[PDB]
């Protein structure tokens, strides 16, 4: 029963739940960067621009490499407003208190854990879709599986410009971050799996790749 | 009789002397950037080509938002060839005469009025656009009213590097002048209309916010 | 019977063996960029990356100024492989045996002259196919053909920024090289050749400005 198991896993609604996790994950580590803080109040357009590309970076590289609207996400306007309330709240709660409840290391693991089954379920989203536009276009498949887990680390250099910092002797593509390298590897299996050269089920990749990455990446964060 | 003066004034033919007005002072302001000049007689395909990114931004950065051809207005020859004009006239005119007649303030005052006329025109029609292919897509419709207002502006870090400058320190995101605040709010206005939650007309606003930037930008032009 | 010829040289097919040499020319300029040996032994993903902008930097810009996919290329499997071939027998094959038969000068320079037949066809192609979505666009048919024959060098500063250099100081488009203005004046000829303004054959064309391309190619090639 494993498989009934694994389908009612690779279907659980991602919104609003497993999306804010991801929202709060990203807009943490947003703040986390040099002069994220001192940005949110000289230039707070320019810090709501910059978490809407941690938070929606993986759906504007896919419609880019796929000749879409790369704001085309945009239009589901719950999406970006529950965005907007979680950059809000991580920047200007009072008492920093909201911050205070989602950097507590307990919460903060669940929504780890959480934004991994949003990225597993956004790589096989990738590779389905480039997959009903080419129907044989596996390296179409791959990248856009790729980016679509990667998210707004393959833009890094560029999101950096936008907060008025320029380090071109690196990007994630010339030196990968785990994310970036594990969802290479991610968008390799999911794009076999659409061949049917690999033989396993759609629900059951999802389900054993996201516990992949639910146990790498809170074993990541616990240890930091 | 206000709507009936107000719908004349939003349906004013701005091809092809108002585009000439919006031409003008766009090229005249690529002139005063630095090495411009010099630009323009080692490398004038280059110069050329920096003249249509301020001419022909705005339509540019809607159609990279849309997910449309960058350069799809090009097609349209006549404006393509009135830049150019411009261009070779602001630039490379004998006795560099056509720059002094429309550097003379009570001339340059006029072009610059009219040159208001197109962006809030071109504001609104950005809106409109979006909003015929995304019925409910508010921050799309305002993204790309907002960059048919900006224009060039907007991509002021990569119309430097055309030019083989790079100033990543500063951006029009991470410090907004004050026509791409201005075209904040217009675009907000614009949306607004198109909610039908501002109740008023399209025509008014056209008007009414016309004259707002026509009073704002010939103050700061006839200031310095 | 020259245009018996002529139609016979303007139809030859450039996959795979003229394609090849495509690629073979491109890689070996990669490998003689600074860095691109020790590139590929630590990002050996991103040196392929590299290699992949040097073999279909055409298409992917061509496809970006037209709206389209800019990967869209690479739904040609055929042509994907056999380029990932010609970059592991560049960088890896052993004794390096490969780059010694290749870089033999009589060898060279005739993958150097069936290059300039890719490249040739290329620019008419882009021609055509812009002016299949644009029947009057002079200046989208032009920037299409022009992009479809300057290939890579038109995005030198990114592919150097994903190499990890910065160069703003110059571009290709500032000051071009003679591949990138060959294609400009390439582009103008095809495009009054489809305006019916320039009485000559599209398969004349074809043949005469290849040879002209073959000419200065191999000339220069040979001399340094
Ligand atoms: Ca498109
Ligand atoms: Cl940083
Ligand atoms: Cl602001
Ligand atoms: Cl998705
Ligand atoms: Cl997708
Ligand atoms: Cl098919
Ligand atoms: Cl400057
Ligand atoms: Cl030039
Ligand atoms: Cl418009
Ligand atoms: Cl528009
Ligand atoms: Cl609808
Ligand atoms: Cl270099
Ligand atoms: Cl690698
Ligand atoms: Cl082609
Ligand atoms: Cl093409
Ligand atoms: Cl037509």
């Amino acid at each position: 029963q494993l498989g009934e198991l694994a389908a009612a896993f690779a279907s659980v609604p991602v919104f609003p739940l497993f999306d804010a996790a991801y929202f709060i994950v990203s807009v943490l580590y947003l703040k986390y960067e040099p002069g994220a803080v001192e940005m949110s109040r000289k230039s707070p357009f320019a810090s709501w621009l910059c978490a809407m590309l941690h938070c929606f970076g993986s759906y504007i590289l896919a419609d880019l490499l796929l000749g879409e609207s790369p704001i085309h996400y945009f239009s589901n306007n719950s999406s970006v407003i529950l965005a907007t309330a979680v950059w809000y709240l991580i920047f200007f709660c009072p008492m920093n208190l909201f911050y205070k409840c989602v950097s507590f290391l307990p919460v903060k693991l669940i929504f780890v854990a959480m934004k991994e089954v949003v990225r597993v379920r956004a790589i096989a989203a990738g590779v389905h879709h480039a997959h009903h536009q080419y129907h044989h276009g596996w390296f179409i498949m791959m990248a856009t599986g790729w980016v679509k887990g990667s998210g707004v680390a393959l833009m890094s250099n560029f999101e950096q410009l936008l907060r008025g910092v320029w380090r071109p002797e690196t990007n994630e593509i010339l030196h990968m971050s785990f994310p970036t390298k594990a969802s290479l590897y991610g968008t390799v299996l999911f794009t076999l799996q659409q061949t049917h050269w690999l033989p396993v089920s759609e629900a059951n990749l999802v389900f054993f790749f996201t516990m992949f990455m639910i146990v790498c990446k809170v074993f990541m964060t616990a240890t930091h």
